[PDB]
């Protein structure tokens, strides 16, 4: 009887250009921060309507730092979660406001089966994340 | 203003294996399913409360199968989607009835920054999910 959705989690290789990202462009309020001491992690608590965004990673200046592998996107995707999109009302509005951030977004597409308007964007690791009305 | 998640997708390597895992074991309702060969071959769009889960895959038959490669866990997780994880009422319970349907799942375990019940599963490509109280 799975209801709902709890939290997704994420894996991000520079914690702090993550977070800049998460928070600062995107905008995401805070929960919670964590340092998981003896994980060389911190997990990062963000809230997106009634679920959790659960973001992990270390910052470069860890005395224990290991980048994680980079995320596979070509020729295929590897099995497992793939990409995340977030519920907008203006995909074209949300697409300029990212871009004044600097941040690039593709052109806007169509939902192939209900015809809304879409439209990704990339974290700093290069996953795929989407606006969607 | 990224007011909600609208959907979260994922990869799986053998489509007919993952929809009995996700329609039919786990019990969530489909809402739709098209096929576009190479486009997207099978994409099977799932309901999760608000959110949608869309399963992407392919059938092990079809005449352009090529298997995803698979999620890399060890050592170390790749950037990017980690894991997803459901509400539940009794975690305990849960658990139970996924054993009972011959899915294992791990000790039941309290949540580190609250102490509420949770316990990992996974799907058949390894993709960690989480039930959680
Ligand atoms: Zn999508």
């Amino acid at each position: 009887k799975l209801k709902a959705v709890h939290h997704v989690a994420l894996i991000v290789s520079d914690y702090d250009k993550s977070y800049e990202f998460y928070v600062n462009q995107l905008g995401f309020e805070v929960i919670r921060e964590n340092h998981r001491p003896k994980r060389h992690d911190y997990k990062l608590d963000l809230k997106c309507g009634d679920i959790e965004l659960e973001i992990f990673g270390n910052k470069l200046t860890d005395s224990n730092y290991c980048a994680p592998p980079e995320r596979i996107s070509w020729p295929r995707e590897a099995c497992g979660l793939r990409h995340l999109a977030f519920y907008v009302e203006d995909v074209e509005a949300s697409r300029q406001e990212l871009i004044a951030l600097g941040i690039r977004v593709e052109e806007v597409r169509y939902d192939d089966y209900t015809g809304k308007k879409m439209a990704f964007f990339f974290d700093p690791d290069g996953l795929p994340l989407e606006l969607h009305e």
